[PDB]
RNA sequence: ACGGAGGGGUACCACCAGACGUGGAGUCUGCGGCUCAAUCUGACCCAACGCGCGCACCUCACCAGGCCCGGACGCGCGGAG
């Protein structure tokens, strides 16, 4: 599942995409949680997200298109289906967060 | 319609009887010409010329130079590595 409540937070937002986002949000930001891109590019770009969450909340899973799925960074048009490449994204981070349901 | 044709009428944007003026000098203002990078334009008998309701900026159109897109909306492409 874990497809309908991102969408709900996007409307306010709340996830960022890139690296300089997600450092800044990593640092000096309410950083819950993110679901990783999962090594992708490397796994030391992403080291360096586990080394500091484990070292300063967060895991991984393997589904990216789906992270940019929920995340409207896909050419969506008005008819509601799909049009672009879903724009594989990485930064996960969310922050107003405004699940339970798995946990 | 016109008549250096005829007959009736009329009005100080016609005259008689008079008055006050203008055109003469300096100046305010607008108008043609000359000039300039530009001296933004319209209107030329009555029926254009202190008229288009006060030009240091704006007004502002013209002259010499510099920021901005404030390119709505649909198709293809790219885009958060």
């Amino acid at each position: 599942f874990l497809k309908e409540t991102f969408k709900r937070i996007h409307n306010m937002d709340g996830l960022v995409t890139g690296h300089r986002q997600v450092f800044k949000y990593l640092e000096r930001k309410r950083a819950k949680i993110c679901f990783l891109a999962s090594d992708c590019e490397e796994k030391q770009y992403a080291d360096i997200v586990e080394c500091l969450c484990k070292e300063y909340h967060l895991c991984k899973k393997f589904t990216r298109r789906t992270l940019g799925e929920l995340t409207g960074q896909v050419r969506c048009l008005a008819d509601s289906d799909k049009i672009i490449k879903v724009v594989p994204a990485s930064a996960c981070v969310i922050h107003n967060f405004v699940d339970v349901d798995s946990f």
